[PDB]
């Protein structure tokens, strides 16, 4: 069974898939990297790939592509900071997909093939369905005429027809953390065969709560161990928590710097205002009422009876909202986030615990209505809102019960070039 030679051509499926059609300054760091290609043809990577480039109508390959495609086909650890737009995606699907097609099935899986658990060569784990579904397509592109089959993992309604496409076979997995670890206790994915592990957009995964689901898919299961496996990560801010998981996932990993890199978020607007408890209410109702047309707002609460008491207010006052929280039911906190997540409840209360690890996406204004005790877990909160092209809100109330972050959100405003309130640096 050869893998390089492209299977006979679907005119049909050919129309579905391509229906479409500058020196950003990359520094790279670590041990002996690779050099850097100037077009898709200065490697081999194959008769089907460069069949499917050609199809794709994009030849010239961007800046991050460049530099994070050579490390890759040549079995290096890279972690890449690149912003969401640069062709990150492309980037690291290629190589993989490349080798692949070059090395086979491998032995394992070659002698198993004489509901089924699938074990996937190519795991990729992104933070949000949006970004699961596009990855999932653009795999779809590059695999055609290949006999890798790609599937996507990202729950929802069709979740039960996710979990078909899966036992139809599946090569490449790309998944939503809380999902996938799902699928592994269910007995539907095995990791033991995945050589190679894509995390996409790593901080925003943190900052959604992913990473204990992120440690137990790769470190405490059957995914073989760095060295063995070949890992890529692809994060646009460089924090500790990344520095650490980078240290903890690659081993001896290039290190790329696609643009002005940073610790902070430079696409988040972040106002900090001084408000008594008494106050907060009216206060947040006054915010509410300079909220646009489908804007997602998310306000979190330190406890659940205060989501619970926020909640009753907020809809008493004549909102359009929701909560989710601890103390209500399972299936009442699914609806909450389907209502949330279609627009017909548009404001959702919460507290921080219980919306780590959900599908909560494209969120345009963060208002801590509470404060946390640690500035760790307030950039979590933060980063929810802001993207490439859209600047994000996050709104905190502060008053004494805060002064114990209040140094470490001073230095974080400085840092990510933020107005800086002059009370704020008195206390």
């Amino acid at each position: 069974d050869d893998w390089s030679k492209p299977l006979p051509p679907s005119e049909r499926l050919e129309q579905e898939l391509f229906s479409g059609g500058d020196d950003i300054p990359v520094e790279a760091t670590g041990n002996n990297c690779p050099p850097h290609i100037e077009s898709f043809s200065d490697v081999e990577m194959g008769e089907i790939i460069m069949g499917n480039i050609e199809l794709t109508r994009y030849t010239r390959p961007t800046p991050v592509q460049k530099h994070a495609i050579p490390i890759i086909k040549e079995k290096r650890d890279l972690m890449a900071c690149a912003q969401t737009g640069s062709g990150k995606t492309a980037a690291f699907l290629l190589p993989i997909l490349s080798q692949i097609y070059s090395d086979g099935p491998g032995e394992a899986l070659r002698a198993m093939k004489e509901r089924r658990k699938q074990y996937p060569i190519s795991l990729v784990l992104a933070p949000t369905r949006e970004l699961a579904v596009q990855i999932y397509e653009e795999a779809r592109k590059f695999s055609y005429r290949s006999r890798v089959r790609p599937c996507v993992v990202y729950g929802g309604a069709d979740i039960g027809q996710q979990i078909r496409d899966l036992e139809r076979g599946c090569h490449l997995l790309v998944a939503t953390p809380g999902h996938l670890v799902d699928m592994m206790e269910r007995g539907k994915i095995g990791l033991d065969f995945c050589k190679y592990l894509v995390l996409d957009e790593a901080d925003r995964m943190l900052d959604m709560g992913f990473e204990p689901q992120i440690r137990r898919i790769v470190e405490q299961d059957t995914m073989p161990p760095k060295g063995v496996r070949h890992t890529m990560m692809f994060s646009a801010t460089f924090p500790k928590e990344i520095q650490m998981l980078a240290r903890d996932f690659l081993d001896e990993y290039i290190f790329l710097a696609v643009g002005r890199v940073g610790s902070t978020s430079e696409n988040i607007t972040q106002k900090v205002v001084w408000v008594e408890e008494s106050d907060k209410r009216s206060f947040l109702l006054d915010l509410l009422n300079a909220t646009g047309k489908d804007s997602l707002t998310l306000v979190f609460v330190e406890t659940k009876k205060g989501a619970d008491s926020l909640e009753d207010f907020l809809y008493h006052e004549g909102y359009a909202c929701t909560s989710i929280h601890g103390d209500r039911s399972q299936r009442d906190r699914e609806e909450a986030l389907h209502q949330f997540r279609s627009g017909k409840s548009p404001i959702l209360v919460a507290t921080a615990v219980a919306a780590r690890g959900l599908d909560i996406s494209n969120v345009k204004h963060v208002i801590n209505f509470d404060l946390p005790s640690d500035i760790e877990e307030y950039v979590h909160r933060i980063g929810r809102t802001g993207r490439v092209g859209n600047l994000g809100l996050a709104t905190s109330f502060f008053n004494e019960r805060n002064i114990n972050i209040t140094k470490d959100l001073l230095d974080l405003l400085v840092e990510a070039k933020q107005e800086v309130p002059s009370w704020l640096e008195n206390m």
